[PDB]
């Protein structure tokens, strides 16, 4: 009620942690995770946080260059996430932000809903005019194998009580990817929601054909058969498959989801907070996709997207994969296959020590 | 004959310089111009060359990284720009290459036909197995005013032969947009052209409402009338407008094209040599435009545009505006309002004492 915060300065660092569960894809092992975490100090004792998964070490420094430089320029500036987005916008309208730029900004964004709860002793998703319902979730893995696996899935579905897996196909024949599936729904039996994601690997004629193959398996979604900016490919797809596709972790803003959806290339999205333009970003999408009658899911970031989730009105799944347990206060706890956000603000703390021993620079 | 040449090291700088004209938009001129410069040093005796504008400063250190990290891994690879364009499309396909990584990967394919050229002792344009015909061109500026601004023009005119005029609006209201324009027709005659850029700066109704005010000034192409990520909204200024709508400059790579295209969103494009991904996707474009029957223009590097234009079957315009001058040693030459390729490879060569004397870092 005084007066509204104001930003002091804004901090971000790199590091590279290991990741709880090593996730194996067809080449190897990814077991490090490259993020960035970013403080935006206001002027009331408040320091809002937030990560980035930055995908490979190659990003690391141009995103911190990138977070720091934008947050200099806003020192001073009230902390009010509609009127920030909007500087945000008119200052990259010419170079662009899509891109580095873009999760810059989105990193930026959260950093700023954060501060808010916090300044409220509030959860992010209570600003937002809801609750912290729990949310169903799914585990997310890499290329499962049904034998080699079968220890690790059992733990999923009993103990954490995960009613959905999500696997990864695509890297070789037709052949590889339906004995992996049949696998799997022999092992698991019926009850439980498998996904399947191609993470881009396949063209629109490939896709359509693996996709009818696959048809036998209640297969719950395909994740992006083609290229994600092959929208129209998409949407080629979409129309001619008989199992939900999902796709939208990689598109940008607000307007790279109307574009999608004006296009109609997909059944599902699952728009990343990095990607979609933060909390703020988000908000806008969850109406477009109430619109459209999308079921609207979340990709990683599983701790902030926990807060806008309760908010979505045509909300799916939380996608569940631990990137930033290892250099957080409070690690991410899913109980009986959903997860339930976390105050105040969205929860993110940092574990000096264990950024410390894990930052690089 | 011998053998493939192949890459030994990539090396890219940061330099701020002069413009040989500053160029005022509404708030203030912009005399400053920050570009990133690329060497890819061969085995054969030959380091390609090429530059990119990065719009602000802010993106000189992150581009450079980028840029040489990219390069790095590249080394000991057959100079061959179709594969390595490949890989560096498998390389970002999960972080995506729209942004400040798009600008590296264009400008590294561009640095590649470079060296392909020198290495043959010829220009690009006889590489891509056309001539280096004279391409008609268009003189860009800033916010003009016919009275301010006479001299200036008449010069570019009657001395360098333009018979084509690009101004900027949209900064104020419809009022100075037509006086603006009222102004340069009455000052020009009817036998020069004259285009309007909006630099995005307007929505979907405004837009249609502005041009339906200036179609009777016989405007060449409205440009970018609203936010380029808005191909619906384009479509739609489309669809009403008396005036050919021209965008591109912004666009992503070949399928950013295809899918603007899929959407109508323009009568012409312009596409910009470090976003449609080089020359190699320049010259996939190039194909699409000439399916779809759309001029296609340059955006900006008016050195290595003059090398595709020529194979271009749509060929339009050259948009000339100078940036690289100062440190190049072969600044552009105009000759009777047209610009003519000059080799060997896409002729950028430094002036080194030029460039130590810009350089930031
Ligand atoms: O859907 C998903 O999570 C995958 O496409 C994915 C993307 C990026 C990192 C890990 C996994
Ligand atoms: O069409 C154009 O050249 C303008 O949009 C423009 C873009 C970027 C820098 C200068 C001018
Ligand atoms: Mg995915
Ligand atoms: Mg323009």
């Amino acid at each position: 009620m005084m007066t509204t915060a104001a930003i002091t300065g804004v901090t971000a660092r790199a590091v590279i942690t290991p990741m709880k569960r090593p996730l194996r894809n067809a080449f190897g092992v990814i077991d490090s995770g490259p993020l960035v975490l970013i403080d935006v100090t206001t002027d009331q004792g408040v320091t809002g946080h937030s990560y980035l998964f930055a995908y490979t070490r190659l990003a690391l420094k141009p995103l911190v260059h990138l977070v720091e430089d934008i947050g200099r320029e806003l020192a001073g500036k009230a902390l009010v996430p509609v009127d920030l987005m909007k500087a945000m916008d008119a200052k990259f309208r010419l170079l662009g932000w899509q891109g580095l730029v873009g999760m810059a900004v989105s990193g930026l964004d959260m950093a700023f809903w954060d501060a808010l709860g916090q300044l409220a002793g509030k959860p992010v998703v209570e600003l937002l005019g809801g609750s912290a319902r729990p949310i169903p979730a799914y585990d997310s893995y890499g290329v499962l194998d049904a034998r080699d696996d079968e220890r690790t899935l059992r733990t999923a579905c009993d103990e954490h009580g995960f009613r959905a897996i999500k696997s990864k196909g695509g890297h070789g024949d037709l052949a590889t990817d339906e004995a992996m599936i049949k696998g799997l729904r022999a092992l698991l039996g019926p009850d439980i929601a498998l996904m399947l994601d191609f993470n881009q690997s396949l063209d629109p004629a490939e896709a359509t054909r693996r996709i009818a193959r696959l048809a036998d398996y209640d297969l719950t979604w395909i994740e992006e058969p083609v290229p994600q900016e092959n929208l129209s490919g998409h949407a080629a797809v979409r129309e001619r498959s008989e199992i939900p596709i999902q796709a939208g972790e990689n598109w940008w803003f607000p307007r790279g989801f109307a574009e999608a959806i004006a296009a109609g290339a997909s059944d599902f999205i699952m728009p990343d907070l990095m990607k979609v333009g933060g909390i703020t970003g988000w908000l806008n999408v969850a109406g477009q996709a109430d619109a459209a009658s999308i079921p609207m899911s979340s990709h990683i970031l599983p701790e902030a997207s926990a807060h806008v989730l309760p908010v979505t009105p045509t909300a799916h799944f939380l996608e569940v994969l631990d990137f930033a347990g290892a250099i957080l206060t409070e690690p991410l706890r899913v109980i009986d296959g959903k997860v339930t956000a976390k105050g105040p603000g969205l929860g993110l703390a940092w574990n000096e020590s264990a950024v410390a021993k894990y930052q690089v620079t």
